[PDB]
Order: C-alpha cells, then sequence, then structure tokens
C-alpha cells in the first residue's frame, strides 16, 4: 500500500474495514465532513472512492469538488444495485467503478484490502496484484486456534457488521475468558437471531450454552406481547428447541469510564434493548463485558473488560456444567429469606421446600435425612433450620477469607471495612480454636444439600445505620457465608447452583449499580458465578425482575395463593339480615321503619361499625335510610372481595372446591386476551355491571348463578362443548368456553413448577412468559413455571393504563373536593416498578392526568414518544401539583418514565397560566422567589439514595429505636430525600423534599392487585404511611391519606386509608375463613398472622389507622384465643412471642390508648410461657 486511497463513505463499517485492512487508506464520513476537511484530505489522495446512499444529488457539493480536483474518482452507491449515474460520473473507467461497487457491497476486511490493490493496479498501473471480490456469508465462525480445552462448548453470538469491520477484539477477549474457565468457545457472527439461518441453528446444536450480544429474537413489537397481549406472537421456538442456557452478555453503547463512575449502570437505551426486551426471550441477564469507545474519526470500537469477561464466561460455563453433573453428584444450596425465617409472599415456604426436596430425592439427588422430608412435615423441616441455621457450624478461617477479600476492588473493600472493620470483622467471629479468627456460619447440611438462612443485612447490628446509611454494605459474615457456598475455601461447599425460595431475599437488593453489575457491586461479590434458580410469585413482576437483573436469576414463577370470596360472619352477617328486614318493612309497613332502624343502629354501634362507616353521630330519621344505602354498598364490597383462602404450595395445582373458587375469581374480571376485550366477566355476562353501582342483593344472586354454572362445567371435566348446553346465555356460554379452553389448561401448568426447578438445576432452557395478576383479566400470565418477563419500559403508560390513571385522578379529586369543598393543592403519590409492570402504568398516567398532560403514542410500536399539555378549558379544573416518591427499583427499571414525569412537571410549570388554574406553576414561582433556582423550583420526583433501595421504616420499626414523628421523618428522609430527573440524578435534596412535602394535601397509594392487601406487605406502611408521617412531622398536621383501588380498571374507586384499613381488618385480618385457612399451613400460616400484626402496627405508628377496639379484637383472636394460641405454639412459637411483644409495644407507645389491664396481663403471660416453652 504505497499510494494513498481516500475512502469517503457514509457507512462507518466501510471506514473501519479500511482501517482494519492495513492498506494505506484515508477515511472520512461525508455526513461529518466540512468543506475544508474534504479539500485537506483530497490533497493527500492518489485515488478517491465515494460511497453514499441517494445517488449523485445526495452529496452533489462533495462529489463536484472531488471531480473538479482532478484526482481519479470512483463513485459507488450504498444501495445493492449499482447507480448508473455514479458509474458514468466517475473519472475512472466504468468497469473500475462497477468492480469497486462489488468490493464494497460485499465488504469485510479482505475486500477492503484487495480493493486498495485493485484500484492502484487498475488506475495507477502499479503491480501489487489483487484478488477478486469475495462474498461474505450471512453467518460464520471467527476462526481461532484450538486451545484443546475439554469443558463445555460456549457459543458467542455477535453481529455480522462487527465481523466485517474487523472489530472482533471484544469477542476474542470473551473467548479467552471462556478458555480460562476451561470451556470451548464457539464464536459465531450473524445478522440476526430472529431470522437465524437453518445451518446456523444446526451449528448451535453443538453448543452447551450461548452468550449472545445481539438484540432479542422473539419479535419486533414487545409492547404487544406482555400480559394481556399476544404473547404467542413472540416466538423463540427455534432457539428454545436447542434447550440450552442463553445468557445476555452486555455490550454497553456507553464508555467504560461513565459505567465505573456512576451507579446508573446502563443508559436508558441499553436498559430497553439489552435487558428488558431480551427478557422476553427467556435470556439470562449477566453483566457488561465490553464498552463502546469512540476515536477522533468518529469510528466506534468495543473494548472488553477482562475481569467482566471472566464473570460472563464463568456464568456461562457454570450453567453449561449443570447438564454434565448427574443428580447423584449435584450439590445444591437452598437459601431461605429472613427477617421470621421463610418470608415468601403467598407461598407456603416450608411445604414447598419439603415437596421440592422430595422431588429431588426421587430424581436421584442426595438429600440426606432432613427432618420433615421423609415424614412430609414442613414444620419439622423449618424448625430444624431455625435450631441449627439461625443467625457442627461451618467455620471459615480468617486467612482464607482475607485472601478472597483482597481480590475485590478497593472501591468495595474500602466501604465494607469502613462499616464493619478490617477482615474478618466482629460479627460471628470465633477466636477459640484459631486466635486470628474464624467466621462461623450456621447452616443445615445433609447429603449433597445445604439449607441456609440468608445472612442478615446488618441493620439490626447497627441502628445508627438506619438513621444515616441506606447504603450499608454487606458484612464480612454476609460475604463469607455466600462465598462458602461456592468453591475456593478449603472447606467450601462448592454448590453447583443456588435455589432461593420465594419472594424475596436481600442479595439482589444490596448496594451497587442499578444493573450491569461491576466487580465492586455487593450482589456480584457475594454471588459470583453461582447459578441462581428462584421460584417467584407470578404477580410480583418488579421484585422478580430485580433478581433477574442484579443476580442473573432464572425465575420459575409460581401460582397465586388460592382465592375465595370473603363472605360474611358474626355481626356483619347479622347486619345483612337486618338490612333485608328493613327493605321488607319499607315496602310493606313503613310505619314500623323506626323500630327496625333502632335495631340496625344498636347493632352498628355495638359492633363498632360506625368506625367503618365514618359515622360520628346517628343520622336524622329522614336521612337514616339514605345512610343505609351506604351501608348496603359497604357490606356488599367487604362480602364480595376476593381474599386468599390458603397459601400456594410449589407444584400443587388447585383441585376441587379450591379450583372452583379460583376459576370463579379469575372469570369475574373482564378479560384482556390477545390484546382484545372480547370475553366479559362471568357476572357481567349474567347481568351485573361490576362498575361499583350494582345493588347488594343482586350481586349475591348473580354470584350464586355464576358459581352454579362453573360448578356444573367443572362436573363435566371442563368440557368446552358443555358451555352452550349449560346456559342459554350466549355471553355466559362464551365465558364458560374461555374457562375450559384457556383458563383450565393454563392453570394445569402449575403442576410443572417443581419439574421446572429440576430442569433449571439441569441447565435446560426455562421458557419465558408474561407476569402480572390472573385476577386482573390477564390469563396469559398462566401457566406458571416460567422465567417471566414484564413490559416494554418505553411503552408505559399504555392507552388502557392512561384510561385508568385518568379515572384514578378524577376519583381522588372528587373525593377530596366532596370532603373539603376545594381542590387539593398537591397530591403525594408513591409509585412502584412492580405496579407499573402489573398495570402497564396506572400510577404514571395518574400523575400525568393530575398535571393535565396527555401522553403521545407511536401507534406502530405502542411506545410513548412525546407529551401534550391539555389546555385549562379542556381540563375543566386547575392543574394539581404532584410530588412523586419512586422506589429504587422504579428508578432502575423505568428511567424513561422518570424523565417523562420530570418533563411533564417542567412543561406545565412553564405555561403562562394563572395561579387558580395551575398549582404547579404557583408553587414553583413561590419557591423561585425564595432561592432563585429554577431546577430546584421544579423538583418533584424523589427516591432511594442512588445505588441503594428501600424506605428505611421497616428497619426502624423492627429496631424499635424511635419515639416520635421527628424520628420517623428523619429515617424516611435519610432513605428517600434524593431528587431524580434531568440534571438531578439522585442528588441529595432534603430542603427541596421538605418544601414540597409541606404542601402535600393528600398522600395517596394505589392498590392494584388482590392477592395481598395493605396489611400483608411492609411496603405500604413504609411508603404510604411514611409519607403521611413525614408531612405530619414537617407541618404538625397529617395530610389526607387516600387509597386508590385499581384492582378493577372498569370500577376504579377511592377511599380513605382508615376506610381501607377497617375493610381489610374485617374482610381478612379477623375473618374466620382466612384465619382457618392459615391454620391449615403450619409455620408459614402462623407467620402471616404475625406479619399482619407488625404491618398494622407500622401503619398505626406512621398514620394512626388503628382504633383501640381493633387492637382488642386482634389480641383476642390472634393471641388469647385458645384454638389460635395452640396453633401458634405448636407451629411457630417465635411468631407468637413477636405478636404479644408488638401488641404490648403498641400499648407502651400509646398507639393502643386504653388497653384493659387484664388484657395486658394476658399478653405478658403469653410472653412468659412462650419463652418457657
Ligand atoms: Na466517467
Amino acid at each position: 500500500p504505497e499510494p494513498t486511497v481516500l475512502l469517503l463513505s457514509t457507512s462507518d463499517t466501510d471506514l473501519i474495514s479500511a482501517r482494519s485492512s492495513g492498506k494505506n487508506y484515508r477515511w472520512a464520513n461525508p455526513s461529518r465532513l466540512s468543506d475544508l476537511e474534504l479539500t485537506d484530505l483530497l490533497a493527500e489522495a492518489s485515488i478517491v472512492v465515494i460511497r453514499i446512499l441517494g445517488g449523485y444529488r445526495a452529496w452533489q457539493s462533495g462529489i463536484d469538488t472531488v471531480i473538479a480536483g482532478g484526482v481519479p474518482a470512483v463513485l459507488v452507491s450504498g444501495e445493492q444495485a449499482a447507480d448508473a449515474e455514479l458509474t458514468d460520473r466517475s473519472t475512472v473507467a466504468a468497469g473500475t467503478a462497477l468492480q469497486a461497487h462489488i468490493y464494497l457491497a460485499h465488504g469485510g476486511v479482505d475486500n477492503l484490502r484487495e480493493l486498495h490493490a485493485f484500484l492502484c493496479d487498475t488506475v495507477l498501473m502499479t503491480g501489487f496484484g489483487f484478488t477478486p471480490p469475495v462474498a461474505t456469508p450471512t453467518w460464520g465462525v471467527l476462526e481461532r486456534p484450538d486451545a484443546g480445552k475439554t469443558g463445555p462448548t460456549i457459543a458467542v453470538l455477535y453481529y455480522r457488521a462487527q465481523h466485517l469491520a474487523g472489530n472482533t477484539g471484544y469477542v476474542e477477549a470473551l473467548c479467552r475468558a471462556i478458555e480460562d474457565a476451561g470451556g470451548r468457545p464457539l464464536p459465531l457472527y450473524c445478522a440476526s437471531l430472529r431470522t437465524a439461518e437453518p445451518r446456523l441453528l444446526e451449528r448451535l446444536g453443538g453448543a452447551d450454552a450461548m452468550v449472545v450480544t445481539v438484540l432479542a429474537a422473539g419479535g419486533v413489537k414487545p409492547a404487544a406481547a406482555s400480559a394481556g397481549g399476544d404473547d404467542d406472537s413472540w416466538n423463540v421456538e427455534h432457539l428454545a428447541a436447542l434447550d440450552i442456557p442463553i445468557l445476555q452478555g452486555l455490550c454497553l453503547t456507553s464508555p467504560r469510564d461513565q459505567w465505573c463512575a456512576n451507579d446508573d449502570g446502563l443508559s436508558p437505551l441499553d436498559v430497553a434493548s439489552q435487558v428488558a426486551v431480551p427478557e422476553f426471550d427467556g435470556r439470562i441477564i449477566t453483566v457488561p463485558f465490553s464498552f463502546k469507545e469512540i476515536d477522533d474519526d468518529g469510528l466506534i470500537s468495543y473494548v472488553a473488560d477482562p475481569e467482566r469477561c471472566a464473570r460472563v464466561a464463568g456464568l456461562a460455563v457454570r450453567h453449561a456444567r449443570l447438564r454434565q453433573v448427574a443428580p447423584a453428584d449435584k450439590r445444591v444450596a437452598l437459601v431461605f429469606s429472613a427477617y421470621r425465617i421463610g418470608n415468601a409472599v403467598g407461598l407456603d415456604t416450608p411445604a414447598s421446600a419439603v415437596a421440592l426436596l422430595q422431588a429431588m430425592r426421587q430424581r436421584g439427588y442426595r438429600v440426606g435425612d432432613l427432618p420433615g422430608v421423609e415424614s412430609n412435615d414442613g414444620d419439622a423441616l423449618i424448625h430444624a433450620l431455625i435450631e441449627c441455621g439461625g443467625h457442627n457450624p461451618i467455620r471459615v478461617s480468617a486467612k482464607e477469607y482475607r485472601d478472597w477479600f483482597a481480590t475485590l476492588p478497593a472501591e468495595l473493600t474500602d466501604v465494607v471495612t469502613a462499616y464493619w472493620g478490617p477482615p474478618p470483622g466482629e460479627l460471628f467471629v470465633d477466636r477459640s480454636h484459631d486466635p486470628d479468627g474464624e467466621i462461623v456460619i450456621a447452616a443445615l447440611r445433609a447429603g449433597n444439600l445445604v439449607l441456609m438462612v440468608q445472612p442478615p443485612r446488618g441493620f439490626g447490628e447497627n441502628p445508627v445505620a438506619i438513621y444515616h446509611d441506606p447504603d450499608l454494605p454487606p458484612s464480612h459474615h454476609y460475604l463469607a457465608a455466600y462465598r462458602w457456598l461456592d468453591t475456593g475455601f478449603s472447606n467450601g461447599f462448592g454448590a453447583h447452583a443456588v435455589v432461593h425460595l420465594g419472594k424475596h431475599g436481600n442479595l439482589e437488593w444490596l448496594p451497587g449499580k442499578t444493573l450491569g453489575m461491576s466487580a465492586s457491586c455487593g450482589p456480584d461479590a457475594a454471588l459470583g458465578d453461582l447459578p441462581l434458580i428462584y421460584p417467584f410469585l407470578v404477580n410480583d413482576p418488579g421484585e422478580g425482575t430485580q433478581a433477574k437483573r442484579r443476580a442473573h436469576a432464572v425465575l420459575v414463577d409460581h401460582l397465586i395463593p388460592p382465592m375465595a370470596r370473603a363472605e360474611t360472619y358474626g355481626d356483619i352477617a347479622r347486619l345483612e339480615q337486618l338490612l333485608d328486614e328493613h327493605a321488607s318493612v319499607a315496602a310493606l309497613d313503613p310505619g314500623k321503619l323506626p323500630a327496625i332502624r333502632q335495631q340496625i343502629w344498636t347493632l352498628i354501634r355495638a359492633a363498632k361499625m360506625d368506625h367503618d362507616l365514618g359515622l360520628t353521630e346517628r343520622p336524622e330519621e329522614d336521612s337514616f335510610d339514605d345512610m343505609l344505602l351506604h351501608v348496603d354498598g359497604w357490606l356488599c364490597e367487604i362480602k364480595d372481595v376476593q381474599i386468599r383462602d390458603g397459601l400456594h404450595i410449589l407444584g400443587q395445582n388447585p383441585t376441587g372446591e379450591q379450583e372452583l373458587d379460583l376459576v370463579l375469581a379469575i372469570l369475574r374480571a373482564r378479560q384482556l386476551f390477545g390484546g382484545a376485550h372480547a370475553i366479559p366477566g362471568l357476572r357481567q355476562a349474567l347481568g351485573l355491571a361490576e362498575d361499583g353501582t350494582d345493588e347488594r342483593a343482586t350481586v349475591d344472586q348473580t354470584e350464586a348463578k355464576a358459581r352454579e354454572l362453573v360448578a356444573a362445567l367443572q362436573a363435566t371435566g371442563w368440557d368446552p362443548s358443555a358451555a352452550d348446553r349449560l346456559t342459554g346465555n350466549a355471553d355466559a356460554a362464551a365465558v364458560l368456553r374461555f374457562a375450559a379452553t384457556e383458563v383450565i389448561p393454563r392453570l394445569a401448568g402449575t403442576a410443572t413448577e417443581i419439574e421446572q426447578v429440576l430442569r433449571a438445576l439441569d441447565g435446560r432452557f426455562i421458557p419465558a412468559g408474561p407476569s402480572g395478576s390472573p385476577l386482573r383479566g390477564l390469563v396469559n400470565v398462566l401457566p406458571t413455571g416460567r422465567n417471566f418477563y414484564s413490559v416494554d419500559p418505553k411503552a408505559v403508560p399504555s392507552r388502557l393504563a392512561w384510561e385508568a390513571g385518568v379515572a384514578l385522578a378524577d376519583s381522588l379529586l372528587a373525593r377530596y373536593r366532596d370532603e373539603h369543598g376545594r381542590w387539593p393543592r398537591s397530591v403525594g403519590l408513591s409509585v412502584w416498578g412492580t405496579s407499573a409492570m402489573r398495570t402497564a402504568g396506572d400510577d404514571i398516567a395518574e400523575v400525568l392526568a393530575l398535571l393535565g398532560v396527555r401522553p403521545v403514542w407511536d401507534d406502530a410500536s405502542r411506545r410513548v414518544i412525546d407529551l401534550a399539555p391539555m389546555q385549562p378549558a379542556e381540563l375543566g379544573r386547575p392543574r394539581i401539583d404532584v410530588t412523586v416518591r419512586i422506589s429504587g427499583f422504579f428508578r432502575d427499571a423505568f428511567p424513561h418514565v422518570v424523565t417523562m414525569l420530570d418533563d411533564a412537571v417542567r412543561l406545565v410549570a412553564d405555561l403562562d397560566e394563572a395561579a387558580e388554574d395551575n398549582y404547579v406553576r404557583a408553587h414553583a414561582q413561590a419557591d423561585l422567589a425564595h432561592h432563585g433556582d429554577q431546577r430546584r423550583a421544579t423538583t418533584r420526583i424523589f427516591g432511594s439514595k442512588p445505588g441503594t433501595y428501600g424506605a428505611g421504616l421497616l428497619q426502624l420499626i423492627d429496631s424499635r429505636s424511635w419515639r416520635d414523628d421527628a424520628d420517623l421523618a428523619q429515617v424516611y428522609t435519610a432513605w428517600g430525600g434524593f431528587a431524580y430527573g434531568r440534571d438531578l440524578d439522585g442528588r441529595e435534596a432534603i430542603d427541596d423534599m421538605n418544601r414540597q412535602y409541606r404542601r402535600i394535601a393528600v398522600a395517596a397509594k394505589n392498590t392494584d392487585t388482590r392477592e395481598h392487601d395493605i396489611a400483608d406487605s411492609d411496603d405500604y406502611f413504609q411508603y404510604h404511611g411514611g409519607m403521611v408521617a413525614t408531612v405530619r412531622a414537617l407541618t404538625g398536621q397529617a395530610p389526607a391519606a387516600y387509597i386508590g383501588d385499581n384492582t378493577r380498571p372498569d370500577a376504579i374507586r377511592t377511599r380513605t386509608l382508615s376506610e381501607e384499613t377497617t375493610r381489610v381488618f374485617r374482610a381478612r385480618v379477623v375473618n374466620p375463613r382466612w384465619m382457618a385457612a392459615m391454620r391449615r399451613h403450619g409455620y408459614k400460616g402462623a407467620f402471616e398472622m404475625a406479619a399482619t400484626v407488625d404491618y398494622l402496627f407500622g401503619y398505626d405508628a406512621t398514620a394512626g389507622v388503628m382504633a383501640d377496639w381493633m387492637y382488642e379484637q386482634l389480641t383476642q383472636r390472634y393471641v388469647l384465643d385458645a384454638q389460635n394460641r395452640t396453633f401458634m405454639t405448636e407451629s411457630n412459637p417465635w411468631a407468637l412471642h413477636g405478636m404479644a411483644e408488638r401488641l404490648l409495644e403498641a400499648a407502651g407507645r400509646g398507639l393502643w390508648a386504653q388497653p384493659a389491664p387484664e388484657t395486658l396481663d394476658g399478653l405478658r403471660q403469653v410472653l412468659l410461657e412462650t419463652e418457657g416453652d
């Protein structure tokens, strides 16, 4: 290459290929070229080649300049067919331009090298010699020497465009890491895995696992394939047929220095394209091993991180190794969540563990002789774990621990030692045998299995960290325990895989980057290359997704608990009888109405239902019957609501009456199926509106009719043809046919849940599926047993979610104005990622609706692409200010939405509107007048500290190290006083948070799923109650606290927090049907009762939701009742102790204001006997 050839191409692949060729090329992209730069380059050229799309007119100025300069010019098209005008305008022979066109059309490093010689010899009559153009295959192998490794074959799939450019260094580095891990790398390039060639799929049959760096293969419109959509259209059957693990190795389109600098690991583009959508394929999400770097010429190269290459290679080899290890030789760690061992939402963790261990033994695993496995006794198993696994014991030498600890990045070891001291720390360190230290790890070992309680996060060991350190790193004991599960320590367990039981553990919530884990990230240091298999509740998409992305988890999702109607009992049932009698007297003997009214009022007062009904006094006689219409609706709703009627056991599909009740609950909703609303609710098809206006009596009659039809269909073996014969109602018959055709066969997949855990332990491909609630008209989340995906994060809110958010906004405003006669100045709303995934964005739409901003959709992709403010005349009301508390996971998974909501606030803050029309602008102008900072004045979105998660108040309540509202607010603010949005990015903004929280008139939280309630999860009182308490601390007055009920999108309702608490209390908490159901589930059933006491306490401590009569009933039903006390004592005495302690704490703090002395004495006696038992 002596003569200089100038290559001007709008395809940077051409320019990189020319650089890779080693020939004497100059290169530039005409779209990034000034006139001076062109003439400067032309002065150095002996031959010029121009390749552009659009023909001569697309760069006429540049082409005319080259031709006028006299240098021989070769003009070719970027289109496949050559451009005859470019051929003729070239100042070489036509055949020279035509052959050059072919060299560049085929492309690749070889063709660019021969092109240089072809042009020199042809135009300048040099004598280099040249090869004709060579075709480049649509797919092929990156040829490398065989290192002779004997491990599994790991395919590496990368883009053909990178192969042609010669930018394969990032692939070579991953191949070398695979060889270092003992595997055999099979690097393959291709244009797409969606349209994969047959011979390419054949070649992949020789792989034991695949690391892919290409986009998802199932389709091109993921927004149409999520829950309720056309998931069949997302097709990866050609890749699933290989039945091997497929791991996404992340190749960031951002530079490595930015990745190292921030906790915001991936750009919003990379979150969507390399994580969220690839999850639709069932791919395992790993870490970034290469990063996009740009040089001076604007040419892109991907540069690999060798350490991250080792993590990707190690993960791939470990997953492939699973297929090679027979069950008899396979070592498995079974890890239980803690903080109360076995936390798993909706799941009977002990019974599921027994059933899993029994199935593993049957498959040939060596499960030893664990208590309760042979005897089929979940209580025996979990009691054995508590006795020998709570935090013979495993001992890790301080020397070996330090040797591993020292291999971590200083960024991580500095923080760990700053909080926990130099290794091996002071937590569970024994100096008896070795004076230098041994870290003691409690675990239950049997055969090739270890059962371990997940190590504690560490906030119990340091309550000061609750007030100041949401970013508390894992302790040395935490790290030692997980590192002992792996290989490395001389006495290491050497697990082939980890199985974590149920939603959810704390490893995937440790401090670190949002996703794209680094070597300094807590989850990465703890888990390493260990495969993680994770049974997970199907209607908790956000929490499952966090495990997928921060701990490369393979989920095996599981069914919701059995559900049934709450029904009536006790004085609620007696009130039902009196209401019916009142209706008869009204129609037949209106003069007797005062007598039956007195009976009803006596009952309401005696049973404390005036608290449920918000009645401060007796209505006037001529307003009493109108009040009973409100009682009618209240009684109907607490009787009709679905509540759990047991707990799910892994692999156990409901049968008999439990199948009937669950199918009835599923069929009650209007079905979103195949993206359409074709099948109505069963009771809708039978006459009910289900919009919140149906009369109490007709709801019961229609429910009885619906139950009769489904019970008859069940009696036929769910025969689809029996539908038309069971009812002359065409709509009802279509619903029954839908139940037999879709609901029942998909429900049947629940029996494969344990089989899919075994398949995952064997390194087989686990099929993916949608996530969400099958009680919200989303039947395609069934079958379970799948590694679920969630949503297109750029397509929220959907149009259906927009409708719901508007209804939520309208319903909240109507309730507030009805009570106060004026609009609320500001609404505070807590927004979770799991909620956006369950609903496709109801919360987000509500914020936009309150601000008066409409989303703008691209109808093709269904993605949100813009915003459009509604004018005040159309809004008909002022723009309501909104303060948003996002969770840490919402920040992680929906970065486009965080920016979207911030854009909307700034949009409406800037509109020149009157204060009476725009509360956002009014508040922003007041703040702007205070400190003059425009960005601060429009700050509305707050969340967890960057790199961290949680709201802190669960830790505070469990530590009990608090006294007043100032303490509650300080912890809440320490964990959530951080601003998000453009140029905010999680910076501390305590003063801005206080300014906005002082304005909150309504603190709102939405309940979007029926499988659990606000007394079933700590997150509601933490976020919702935490907001209430923080506003009260700042202002001295609690804001209004509302619950938005979007469990039924076609019947959105708003109620106060007090109303929702009493509804949950009567319909579930002290409902004898629910208590009896939990007493069928031993330890975990008792656990759920104790958790309910804690979460009611948490909501009372923060928002005052409890009345003394509710504490009295809670104490009697849960603790003092002989039947429940006996059950608690046998199955879970630890939970009984915690319940009595918590109720005594409520009395000590005055939250329970006037407890009877005899009742407190009974509680103290329970404490004493339980310690003695
Ligand atoms: Na010519």
